[PDB]
This record gives structure tokens, C-alpha cells and sequence, in this order.
RNA sequence: AACCCCUACCAACUGGUCGGGGUUUGAAACCAAAGACGACUCGUCCCACAG
């Protein structure tokens, strides 16, 4: 009943408090229900709050904007079952110990919401900080981890781990530890050498002047530390606590030290004084048009920016956020006027209508028209018609009719932010446009959920608080905005300017190139160097600008570099089966000129009454096609005056192409690989919590036993002994005999018609008896689901501790996506990435577990060979450390229920 | 869309039917914010320019 507007609460105490739209400066708690009670604590009848059928449900109803469009009758009671609404997992009260310690006497169910929405942001957080560790693992180009667990963190300062002999005392004496901190400086010292450091330019180089100069040690040292101390965290699930705890992302205020500190404070600073000067100097480009069109004085219009653009909040008089704006669709018919001077129409209602004269009466304006607007879209019932309303609005807002052509310190410094935040700004430094936008995105509406929360809990009389290991989410609004605001402008810059002979290398790796090392060295030193060993002049470096342009310059050919090889790219794109996959999809998305026909146009010419396939065809074929040495022989492209530039551009968009179709094939496999990290996360994640709760788990043997303990330990007794088989199958008989005679006490009597007691369904009900006997000692409300119970134990019975062992091992290092050119070639089809990672990481596990496996497992090894193709059997046996979670177990094993956008094709 | 919980009718109940609910299940409640997703034209890669 969403829109309607319900947001109500279940359990707090023994009252049922019904919430309603927070985020609006009023109506916090609409109802209350207490027995049969009907009371409400505001006023103004928001919506009907009547028991329906006064036994399990609650008649909500609307006035207007909310009506069921139908034969429809929402209810909904949580007391209805008696006790509180217990997570499926089995673990809230743990989950309410660890986090809020002694909570409302379990008697609430906002708090484990809360705790929920912690574990979300753990989830998202551990698989872009794995993505980000992957990357500079990628890009040092080193064979050791310098980034996983094993290495520095920020427990020593630049000081001891540049001199350890000197500060022996805080290495508690340890000649080995000595000797490790002193590889891992001189590991430290071959990073900053390597001249691939520009890629990370954001966070190991500074702008000043006209080039990129490294910054000092320090703060290297600080980032790389600060990188390894998350990568710590996110895996302190199988050990409890070493020397980083679990809390440490929460306690960096306590963990991390003065100069970790002063390295965030300075990048903030940085970035937050680039963004004023560039507030001050390249406002002329926007400003002198708005001066025009809804403008009076310079320094009156010019106040809604630095807080609309490069901030993207409001904080005006009223209440409403980011997450309670219009989006407007650009108002569907330039770009940049167009977008603010509609947001300075509706703005007025927040500051001319506000408080100032709104307060004394009961509403000067139409009830805060916004408010309103957004009311009548809260309408999420039939989703296909909110875009009228936008149309709607459209022709409200013609009233306008401006759209005829079209100073002060405002961001905070490093000092007024929180660690949390700088660090999250430091990890995204590390990540591409689209991980930095989905990440931040996630956090902000974690948090903004979670202060609502923490709002919502002292009115509904839950006086539950977090403990001071986890006090760091008091402060989850301030968070949230500054979540906000690094959002604002986390995607200024990528690359650098100060481009070497290595990019210039990788530049043609990537392009297609067959040549020697040495050949290599010199053809990109002929970028620079005359025919006589002297730098080029200015105006000679065409060649090396169209590089820069087209390749290095690329966000799409950084994403590339940071998790793939330019090489092992080259030989991705080479085959035709995969290119025409991708642009076959490219041309689906037309039904929403079309892209192919323009990429047609752009790239191959202007021939007429090509079909679809053959320009397909043709681009795959021009595609695959893709040599250096098309380039090389016309290098003459350095002339621009009008002659080549037919030429050049045509050579622009063929790149431009190419690396599309190779940002994209990467893109999902990364995406995909992500899943199954996320998988694995919660695997142990939910390990620890049970081993906290009281059971019989392993986690420092959940290794080698396999991550299917949790799994093992859910699904009820354990009969994987053959000592214990015999026992476990008597107990269950008779514990089957039991149930069959005491049955017969209900509407079950019509089992006294089922009976033949030779093979029918006399037996029949008996082993099925047997099996959910052997289903009802499960320890979570998944697997104690008599089906999924008996399809867990069929699936265990023939696992793979050591291949599980070794999928997992090979979902957090990526090696799909190291070892996709190896084997992209040996498919007989592609059919979806979803099936080409699968493809890919069964052969890799074959490749390392062939010969070493047996049983049916060697059997379905057999099969992916003769057949080329991915494994369901395989694959959902993989999926069994996964079993815990049905909706989980389901998700990462059958390709119709993994991605929810290809929803539509299955 | 998979899963879970519901009043009405059947049904070992590891089946279903009209409908509802789930931020307390899976990337995964409304509005927004990302993503699948590549573009179009006007402040982001236009070269009047930049090693
Ligand atoms: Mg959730």
C-alpha cells in the first residue's frame, strides 16, 4: 500500500505503530493499533486504518490519487501470528545483541530493519572494495597481493614502515615482522616507480601548473594502507579479530592516526578548492544566460548554485531532500538553462510561500503544491501512468514561459567531514563513473532509511540505542548528505595529462599489434623523439594528441586497464560470435536515427538498404578487424585542415566503437562476478552470526570443509556419516510412524482413503513423512520448507568441499575476468553473459580440477567439454554454500531469476 | 520476478485458484537516486587548439 501512503511499521513492544510519508518536517506516526483500537496519534485522516475481517488484516483506504482501480482490499496484521515477525534467517536476536546490545526486549521490529540496511551497506561496500583491490592488484602489474590480507595497513605510519630498524618498538621486537615490513617497502618502492601510476591519478598525482607531479610518499603510503586496512574489514568474517576489528570502518576515528587523517583533510581540501574556483572563474558560461531568463541580480541567482549543482541538495525552509526532487525527464523536449530554471520555479513554493507567512495560517499555498505533486506520484500502483502526470505537469508549468531561447565559502573542508566519508571518497577514487554512481547511490538511501529510522523509533516508544562499538550510525543524516555532496562531484577527471612511454605502449596493445617489445618502445618514442634523438616541436605531435584523445583519454580504456590487459582485450574482441552478441544487443535497445544505423553512418559510410544483420555484420567484421597497423600506414593524419578530417573522424568513431563494445563485455562480466562476491560475503557473513548464536560451525574449517557448512548446519541433522546414517534414518522412522498416528485428529482423515499399504500412497506419504521429518529440524524458516529441504540434502550429498573451496577463491580474484581471452574462443555459443562467465569460470575450474576430481562431478566436467556450455547441474551444486538463502540459491543458479532487467526475456 | 506471510474454497499440506502485504528475503518498500544503456543539440572529449 505504498501508494496509498503507508510506511507502517509491525512490531514495537505490543502496540502496532502505523508510520506514514516521513521526510516532510510531519506526519511521523499516522495510526496506532493496540487490540481493536483504531486511534490515531495525528490528525487529518491520511488513510483508513480499519480491521479487516477482524482476524489478520487492517482496510486501508484513500479519498483521491490512492483509489484500488479495481476489485482490490489491502489488509495486513503482524500480531496476527502471536509472537513478533522473526527474520527467516533465525539470527534478529543476535543481530540485536551485536548491534544494539539490550534492545526493546525483542519486542520490535525496526531494529532489525536497521541492522538489515548496515548489512546492505557491508555488502555493497565489500564488493566495491574488493572491485577497487582487484584494480590496483591489476594495474601494479606485481604477482604478489600487495592489497590483500597479509600486508600493510594503517596500524604503522610512513615513519615505521619506511625505517623499521629505528622504530623496533612498534614492531614488538619481531625479527620476522621486521623482515616482512621491509619487502613490503621495498614492494611499496616498486609501485611508485611504476609509471602506470596515472591512471590512478586521482589519488597518487596532484594538478599544478600545466603537468602531474607525484605527490610525496606520504600520502601514497596513506591511500595504499588505508585501501588494505578496507580490505581487512571486508573479509573479518572468518577470523574474529586479529588486529583489525570488525568496527574499524566505524572506529577510524580511534583506528586510523594523525597523518591518515591529514592525507583525507588534504584530498578534500583539494578537490573542494578546485571546486570553487571553478564556481568562481566558469560561471560566465551559464549565468550570463540565466541574468536573462529568470534573473535580476548576479548575486541573487547565482546562490542556487554550488548547491544545486555541485551539491544536489535543497536544505531549504521546508523538508524535503534529494530523494523527495522530480526528476522532471528534462521536461521531455539547451540541457543546462532548461534544467534550472525550471528548478527555480517550483523552489520559490519553498522560500516566497514558507514559514515566513505560511506558519500562521493552516496553508498559504495549495498544501505545499511539491509535496503535493510528489503525493500524487507516490502513486506506485500502475507505475505506466506516472508518466502523465509528468505530461500533466507539464502543461501546469507552461505558466513559465521564460524558456523562450535559453561567491562566499558554501562546501565544507576536510576537517567538518566525516573519515567515513573521505575514505569512501579515497575508495572511490579507485572506481569507475557508473561502480562510484550505484555505490553512493546505495549508501545515500541506506542511510537516509536508517535515520528515518532512528527518528521513527522514540515516537513509537522503542527506546533501543546502539552500542559505542557501533555509535557511528547516530550520525547517518550527516552521512547521508555527505554521501550526497561527494556524489556531486565524484566524476571530475579520471585520467591524467602526463601520459608515458607505458600508456603509450598499452595504447597500441590495446589497438592490435603483433610487434616486439623493442618495437614497441620504439614506435612509441617516435611519438616524441625527431629521426635524430630531439623532442618534437610544438604542432608536430598529432599522432601522440589523437592517442591521447582516443584512447588514453578514454574513460571506457580506463575501465579497461584497470581490470583487464590491453592484449588479452585485443584477442576478446576477435571473435565474431561474442562482437555480434554485443552489437545484436545494441540493437534491441532501438524499440525504446537508431544507434546502428548511426554507427553505420559514422564509421562505414552512407550506403542505403543495408538490413540490420548486415550492418551488423559489417561493423562485427570491421570490429574484429581492428590492427594498428591501419593507423601506422596513415599517419598522415596529423593534417586537419579539412582534407583527412573525413578520415580522422571515421578512425574516431571506429575507436570509439571498439571500445564500447569492449567496456561493455567487461562491464558484465565484472558485474556478474560481482554477484557471487556478494554471495560469498553473506556466506560468511552469516557463518560468523551462527557461530555467535550458539551452533556447531567451524569457521576456522568452513575452508577446507567447504563453505556448505552454513548449509550443512540449516538444513538439520547432518547425515553425512556413515556411522551416524543408520541412526539419524531410525530416529526419523519413528519420529514418521509418530506423526502418522497422531494425524489422524483433523481434515487429514481423508488419509484413511489413501491406503494400500504395498506401494501406494500409503507408502508414498511415508517416505515423504520421513523426508519432512527430516525438514522440520532445519534452523531457519528457508530450509524448513519440506521441497527445498529435500532438494539442500540431494545437493549435498554430492559436493565438492575442494572445487566449492576454489570457485570461492576464484570469485573475489577476478579470474574470470583474468582468464576470459583464454577461453572465449572455446564456446560453441554465447547466448548471454550470465552463460559466458559461467563458461569461463567452469573451464578455469576444470583446467585446475580435471584430473583431481571424481564421481559426478568428473561427469558434469565431461559434459561442459563435449557440449561447450555452462553446467545447470554443476552450477547449482556450486550454488550449495548459497543453499542457506533460498531466494539466493535461486538467484545465482538459474539464469531466468539472475538479472532483473532481462526479467522481461524469460 | 523468484521467495515468504494472509482472510474464502479445495488440497500431505513439497499441489492450486480471485486478491493483498513484505526496507524485518534475494542487486531488490513510494517518490527520487543509479544500473541494464549504447545516443541525440549547446557549459564534460567542441580539437582555435595541446607536452
Ligand atoms: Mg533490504
Amino acid at each position: 500500500a505504498k501508494g496509498m501512503g503507508v510506511k507502517s511499521t509491525l512490531v514495537s513492544g505490543s502496540k502496532v505503530y502505523m508510520t506514514t510519508f516521513a521526510e516532510g518536517s510531519d506526519a511521523r506516526l499516522e495510526k496506532i493499533v493496540e487490540g481493536d483500537s483504531i486511534r490515531s496519534v495525528n490528525e487529518g485522516e491520511a488513510f483508513s486504518a480499519e480491521m479487516a475481517d477482524k482476524n489478520a488484516g487492517y482496510k486501508i483506504g484513500n479519498a483521491k490519487f490512492s483509489h484500488p482501480k479495481g476489485y482490490a482490499v489491502v489488509a495486513n496484521n503482524p500480531l496476527y501470528t502471536g509472537p513478533v515477525q522473526q527474520d527467516m534467517l533465525g539470527l534478529k536476536e543476535t543481530l540485536e545483541k551485536r548491534y544494539f546490545g539490550e534492545s526493546a526486549d525483542g519486542n520490535d521490529n525496526i531494529c532489525i530493519q536497521v541492522i538489515h540496511n548496515i548489512l546492505d551497506i557491508e555488502k555493497i561496500l565489500a564488493e566495491y572494495i574488493t572491485n577497487a583491490a582487484y584494480a590496483v592488484n591489476n594495474i601494479s602489474g606485481l604477482d604478489k597481493d600487495i592489497i590483500g590480507f597479509g600486508k600493510f595497513s594503517t596500524v604503522y605510519t610512513y615513519d615505521e614502515f619506511k625505517d623499521p630498524e629505528h622504530h623496533r618498538a612498534a614492531f614488538n621486537n619481531n625479527d620476522k615482522l621486521i623482515n616482512a615490513i621491509k619487502a613490503q617497502y621495498d614492494e611499496f618502492d616498486n609501485f611508485l616507480d611504476n609509471p602506470r601510476l596515472g591512471y590512478f591519478g586521482q589519488a597518487f598525482f596532484s594538478k599544478e601548473g600545466r603537468n602531474y607531479i607525484i605527490n610525496y610518499g606520504n600520502e601514497c603510503y596513506d591511500i595504499l594502507a588505508l585501501l588494505s586496512g578496507l580490505a581487512h574489514w571486508v573479509v573479518a568474517n572468518n577470523e574474529e579479530e586479529s588486529r583489525i576489528s570488525r568496527t574499524w570502518l566505524y572506529n577510524l576515528d580511534k583506528n586510523l592516526d594523525n597523518e591518515y587523517i591529514s592525507t583525507l583533510n588534504y584530498l578534500y581540501d583539494r578537490i573542494t578548492n578546485e571546486l570553487t574556483n571553478s564556481f568562481s572563474k566558469n560561471s560566465a558560461a551559464n549565468v550570463n544566460y540565466i541574468a536573462e531568463t529568470l534573473g535580476i541580480n548576479p548575486a541573487e541567482f547565482a546562490e542556487q548554485y554550488f548547491r544545486f549543482s555541485i551539491m544536489k541538495e535543497q536544505k531549504n525552509l521546508g523538508f524535503n531532500i534529494t530523494k523527495l526532487r522530480e526528476v522532471m525527464l528534462d521536461r521531455k523536449d539547451v540541457y543546462t538553462m532548461m534544467d534550472f530554471v525550471i528548478y527555480r520555479y517550483y523552489i520559490e513554493e519553498d522560500a516566497k510561500v514558507a514559514a515566513a507567512n505560511k506558519s500562521l495560517p493552516d496553508n498559504e499555498k495549495s498544501l505545499s503544491e511539491k509535496d503535493i505533486f510528489v503525493i500524487n506520484l507516490r502513486g506506485s500502483f500502475n507505475d505506466d501512468q506516472k508518466d502523465a502526470l509528468y505530461y500533466d505537469e507539464a502543461n501546469r508549468i507552461w505558466r513559465k514561459l521564460e524558456n523562450i531561447m535559453h561567491l562566499p565559502r558554501i562546501l565544507p573542508a576536510g576537517r567538518d567531514v566525516s573519515a567515513f566519508s573521505k575514505l569512501m571518497y579515497a575508495l572511490t577514487m579507485f572506481l569507475d563513473g557508473k561502480e562510484i554512481n550505484d555505490l553512493l547511490t546505495t549508501l545515500i538511501n541506506k542511510f537516509d532509511n536508517i535515520q528515518s529510522f532512528l527518528k521513527v523509533m522514540p515516537l513509537i516508544g522503542v527506546n533501543a540505542k546502539f552500542v559505542e562499538e557501533y555509535a557511528f550510525f547516530k550520525d547517518s543524516a550527516k552521512i547521508a548528505d555527505e554521501l550526497r555532496l561527494i556524489k556531486s562531484f565524484a566524476r571530475m577527471g579520471e585520467p591524467i595529462a602526463d601520459a608515458r612511454r607505458a600508456m603509450y605502449i598499452d595504447a597500441i596493445r590495446i589497438l592490435g599489434t603483433n610487434l616486439s617489445y623493442d618495437e614497441l618502445k620504439a614506435l612509441a618514442d617516435t611519438f616524441s623523439l625527431d629521426e635524430n634523438g630531439n623532442k618534437l616541436k610544438k604542432g608536430k605531435h598529432g599522432m601522440r594528441n589523437f592517442i591521447i584523445n582516443n584512447v588514453i583519454s578514454n574513460k571506457r580504456f580506463h575501465y579497461l586497464i584497470r581490470y583487464g590487459d590491453p592484449a588479452h582485450l585485443h584477442e576478446i574482441a576477435k571473435n565474431e560470435a561474442v562482437v555480434k552478441f554485443v552489437l545484436g544487443r545494441i540493437a534491441d535497445i532501438q524499440k525504446k536515427k537508431n544507434q546502428i544505423d548511426r554507427y553505420y553512418e559514422t564509421c562505414i559510410g552512407k550506403d542505403k538498404g543495408k538490413s540490420v544483420s548486415e550492418k551488423v555484420d559489417a561493423l562485427t567484421k570491421i570490429i574484429t578487424g581492428m590492427n594498428y597497423d591501419q593507423f601506422d600506414k596513415k599517419r598522415s593524419v596529423i593534417e586537419d585542415t579539412g582534407r583527412e578530417n573525413a578520415e580522422r573522424e571515421k578512425f574516431k568513431k571506429i575507436i570509439s566503437l571498439y571500445l564500447t563494445v569492449i567496456y561493455h563485455i567487461l562491464k558484465n562480466i565484472v558485474n556478474i562476478n560481482a554477484r557471487y562476491v556478494i554471495g560469498f560475503h553473506c556466506v560468511e557473513r552469516d557463518a560468523q552470526l551462527y557461530k555467535e548464536k550458539g551452533y556447531d560451525i567451524n569457521l576456522k574449517k568452513l575452508e577446507e570443509k567447504g563453505f556448505s557448512s552454513v548449509t550443512k548446519l540449516c538444513a538439520g541433522i547432518d547425515e553425512t556419516a556413515p556411522d551416524k546414517r543408520k541412526d539419524v534414518e531410525k530416529e526419523m522412522a519413528e519420529r514418521a510412524k509418530e506423526s502418522i498416528d497422531s494425524l489422524e485428529s483433523a481434515n487429514p482423515k481423508l488419509y484413511a482413503n489413501y491406503i494400500k499399504y504395498s506401494d501406494e500412497k500409503k507408502a508414498e506419504e511415508f517416505t515423504r513423512q520421513i523426508n519432512r521429518e527430516k525438514a522440520k529440524t532445519a534452523l531457519n524458516a528457508y530450509l524448513r520448507n519440506t521441497k527445498w529441504n529435500v532438494i539442500i540434502r540431494e545437493d549435498l550429498l554430492r559436493i565438492d568441499n575442494k572445487t566449492c573451496t576454489l570457485f570461492a577463491n576464484k570469485a573475489v580474484a577476478l579470474e574470470v575476468a583474468r582468464y576470459v581471452h583464454a577461453y572465449i574462443n572455446d564456446i560453441a555459443e554465447v547466448n548471454s553473459y550470465f552463460q559466458l562467465y559461467h563458461y569461463i569460470m567452469q573451464r578455469i575450474i576444470m583446467n585446475e580440477r580435471y584430473e583431481k576430481s571424481s564421481g559426478k562431478v568428473s561427469e558434469y566436467f565431461d559434459a561442459v567439454n563435449d557440449e561447450k556450455k555452462y553446467n545447470d547441474r554443476l552450477l547449482k551444486l556450486l550454488c550449495v554454500p548459497f543453499g542457506y538463502c533460498i531466494p539466493r540459491f535461486k538467484n545465482l543458479s538459474i539464469e531466468a531469476l539472475f538479472d532483473r532487467n532481462e526479467a522481461a526475456k524469460f
